């Protein structure tokens, strides 16, 4: 209970380190590894242990005259790091302050990197934090690495949120309407709420599916009355919606009827407005009018076309160029249901669409079977216990300790099943992924990796030399990339967001295993290259040493900023 | 260097720890088991690891304002814990973590106010005794941590922060000029000893199965000495000191005795530091040191001569009539016994020149018990360099595997009923008082499997009024018998200290480490065990009986008694 507190402080602050240590210290230039010239302030347990140095010493200095103290157990270009003690701070005297206290100076101190300040930030920090405490208590009497047992319980376990990132788990629901009945890390479920509309303002995308299938995937459409069809929506989303006068207006002329929470019943995801049900053949995936981590997260119209044209694009990419897409498995999204009143406002139907917008994603635990199918972000995050969950799941698969060899083996079984179909599409066909921890989820055979699945059509990108070759101009501007734009979101996502943090959760305790992991993603990339069928100049420049993408969570929030570099592991 | 200073400043930091909970707070009341209802000054990582509290809170309340908060493993009634944490204090006040010297001192302050005496004297001690251990870690600090627990010697010599319940255990007064370095077991020191030659017609010779010849060549070569002369030896500092002396000043310039220097067996002192090894010889050597070395001055004075070879009489008896009720006992022999004084001398200067010259002979039981196969007790159950338990990796060593919780209890039981047996049949049986604390004993033991503990050291063996003293012919100087003579309850109060206190308290915190719910299990069976010996003893126990029913033990200061104008206290059964 404190003890929950505790561990939601040291998670919290641990999150804004990265941060901190990622998009400005080694950026910059304003980290050294070494002690002070002075301890004064700091016990001697927070960097002795009885017998030796707790690791390495790390120091930040910040414009402001202001140091930052704290042990860590190895040196990375990444910014990747066990911390193995408090945060101390000087302007003077070494203190180790509060979370709080700590949190306003590290702010302040970016703030003034940055040339501006942002008056919501601090409070998101906090939220955040206070969330996680809520969470941890409440989830903290099961078995630790019980999140990676089913793919449910993983989208669920995300305990902690992004690793990298300020207020992981800012979500700002609006006047009470609650917060545990949607958190997913609470197992919350929900019945879908609906609405009843007449079909002359539906709109519906659809590949291999019937405009009536794609319905008969959000909602039971035989309650329908003739002319009529039913959609869905998240209850928060159905409360504000129906809150505009214009949606007022037609509930009160009958144009539009309000069914309830009358829906499939449904549990929420880690991104809180993509809905999972057990055994149905669809995830929903609807609008949420609501600032999660600081981001209104929609449905746009345009989006809602994007979605289609990709889904009839993977299909089209599979069924002629399979054995040029590195062993490619991907979700669907097959369907796309919006609705607007007919002969509405150019702005209005902007409005009413976006709201009622929803994707079917395929449910590939169907055929990847849910107790095979883990989150990727779950898989490398850590438990309640603040342990990484993925050194006692590998425990219990391989039936005793794993040795240094065990860890590099799986290691690359695993990156080489990320990187061979991301790399192919990209020089191959010119399609970018974004392969971030949560768009991504291992299948695997008693432990053993067999597939890394991708998602998320919102996030898929063409290039524009390349890929754009396989519709609306304002959809084309949304899908389309520069060659580079795309290229830096490919580092970022696969290097820095991803395996960085596979590596990092496989090498606790062991951190010399960290450079054998990367010189062997060096090696990855080599491989890949000569198995390409295109020029790949930016993969040469990569496999060279030279600097590396990274975007940024902190930074992005001050400034008026968006992507720094970092040194390469190799 | 800066790592060792570190090891060392934890390691006087715990033992004087020790000596607080031990002395003052537990038996006065000002220890709780506690949080603080305020924590502001100590930092998260002090208390907790990140999924847990890292142990117990301990709190102490100390008179004078000052409250301290340390995190402990277990709860113990004799103040065995391991520490997990710095030390913290606050006044009236945040908490804070001062530096040893700052630390040590007002400690050492709150100690001063509760018996309303100062000893800044010991407060230099405390700290040129850390120093002393800084040095020792760096000297040793890249041998493998286990190594000391691998040769009888070097177990000696491994003792690197001495006595683990004392506030300067490394604190050794010679006159400053002689060094530290040379005389150290912890530097592996070795010396020729200091020899005099002197007339023969002054020799005082005690011997048990030995000719007095063989007593002299027990000590030195008495080749060099010429006629109606013979060689003695000496600790080369006593040497230093016994030649201040007016008295012996004036035998040089008479050339009554000569002064040969350092020319005699060259000899590695062991822990003792007046108790010299000469590997593959019959005999330790032990020395009069007239230098304050811990809580007492280490002379051979001239009543606990005459008494050694009584009590080395009366043992050798005991071990060959009365085999059957001494409980297994294993004892080095002391077989014989030198002095020297002027013939002409009167009973004042002869008395004072037999305490600066008296020799004590003593068996090297490694011809016996072979060298590989004996470790002292104190160090078996002591830190490596690395701060941790070395018993941990002697064990696994020997065991091949990790031992689970039964091989720590077997091991366990097989140690402290070979302990117990041979001590509690002396003094029931016998009323022969011994003093089984941790240097006075070596394991004898086979592949790690303990074999004998031999039990050593006549100086300290007292008799009972009631039962011990009738072993002694009523023809003794006064002296002497004043010496040996204890009453039963001065009697039992040293043992209890020895037995439980000083040594299975040690033992079980040592083999204990990071399994705290052990100690309950193995005070049980040490329980039990003085239920079985008791119905095996042939005299009676009525202080058995009230040790078995759970009534509190009696505790020897190494502070208190320094701050005293108070020697024991009593602290709670385990049981
Ligand atoms: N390692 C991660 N990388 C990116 N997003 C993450 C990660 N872990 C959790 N998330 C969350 O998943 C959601 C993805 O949102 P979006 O990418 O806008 O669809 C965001 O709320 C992220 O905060
Ligand atoms: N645990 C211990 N108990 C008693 N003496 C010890 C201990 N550890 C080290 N010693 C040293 O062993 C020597 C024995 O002194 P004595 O009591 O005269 O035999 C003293 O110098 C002590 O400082």
């Amino acid at each position: 209970d404190v003890l929950s507190r505790m561990i939601s402080e040291k998670a919290a602050l641990h999150g804004l380190l990265n941060c901190l240590i990622k998009e400005f210290a080694i950026p910059e230039g304003y980290l050294r590894y070494e002690w002070p010239d002075e301890m004064k302030g700091i016990p001697p347990g927070a960097y002795f242990d009885g017998a030796d140095w707790k690791g390495i010493p790390m120091m930040i200095g910040l414009p402001d005259q202001l140091q930052l103290f704290v042990m860590v157990d190895r040196r990375d270009t990444f910014g990747s790091q066990h911390y193995l003690s408090d945060v101390y701070l000087r302007q003077g005297d070494w203190q180790c302050p509060d979370f709080e206290p700590l949190v306003a100076r590290l702010l302040a101190a970016c703030e003034h990197i940055a040339g501006r300040k942002n008056p919501e930030l601090y409070e998101q920090i906090l939220q955040s934090q206070r969330l996680v405490s809520a969470i941890v208590s409440h989830n903290g009497r099961q078995r630790a690495d019980a999140p990676l047992q089913h793919y449910l319980q993983s989208e669920q376990g995300l305990w902690f949120g992004h690793p990298s990132h300020p207020a992981p788990k800012a979500r700002l629901w609006p006047a009470h309407l609650g917060q545990e009945q949607w958190a997913p890390e609470f197992q919350a479920r929900a019945a879908l709420h609906q609405f009843e509309v007449p079909v002359d303002g539906l709109h519906i995308g659809a590949n291999g599916l019937t405009p009536q299938q794609v319905l008969d995937g959000f909602a039971d459409q035989q309650p329908a009355s003739p002319g009529h069809a039913i959609i869905c929506m998240h209850p928060v989303q159905a409360q504000l919606f129906m809150q505009d006068a214009r949606v007022q207006q037609l509930l009160r002329d009958n144009v539009i009827r309000d069914l309830g929470q009358s829906g499939r019943v449904a549990s929420p995801t880690a991104s809180i407005r993509t809905w999972f049900i057990d055994d149905h053949d669809y995830f929903i995936k609807g609008s949420l009018n609501v600032r999660i981590t600081n981001c209104v997260r929609k449905n746009a119209w345009y989006e809602l076309e994007s979605t289609v044209l990709i889904d009839r694009l993977f299909r089209q990419l599979l069924d002629q160029h399979a054995d040029t897409l590195g062993g490619l498995v991907a979700a669907a999204e097959p369907g796309v249901v919006s609705w607007s009143p007919a002969a509405a406002g150019e702005l209005d139907s902007h409005w009413f669409r976006e709201q009622t917008g929803g994707i079917l994603r395929e449910n590939f635990c169907r055929r990847t079977g849910a107790e095979r199918s883990i989150m990727a972000g779950t898989l490398f995050a850590r438990g309640v216990d603040l342990q990484p969950m993925i050194q006692t799941f590998l425990r219990t698969h391989y039936g005793e300790a794993l040795d240094d060899n065990a860890l590099l083996y799986w290691f690359d079984d695993y990156q080489t099943r990320l990187l061979r179909p991301v790399l192919s599409l990209f020089f191959n066909h010119g399609v970018v992924m974004e392969p971030h921890l949560q768009n991504s989820v291992l299948v695997h055979q008693q432990g053993r990796p067999q597939q890394v699945l991708l998602r998320d059509f919102e996030g898929v990108k063409l290039t524009d030399d390349l890929g754009i070759r396989y519709i609306h101009p304002r959809v084309r501007q949304s899908l389309l990339y520069s060659r580079e734009q795309g290229w830096n979101r490919i580092m970022y996502c696969l290097f820095i967001n991803h395996l960085s943090e596979t590596i990092l959760a496989l090498s606790q305790g062991r951190p010399q295993l960290a450079p054998l992991m990367w010189r062997r993603v060096q090696q990855q990339l080599r491989a890949i290259q000569g198995e390409l069928k295109q020029p790949s100049p930016e993969l040469d420049a990569l496999i060279a040493g030279h600097p590396v993408a990274c975007k940024t969570n902190l930074k992005v929030r001050l400034a008026a900023a968006s992507y720094v570099r970092l040194p390469s592991p190799w």
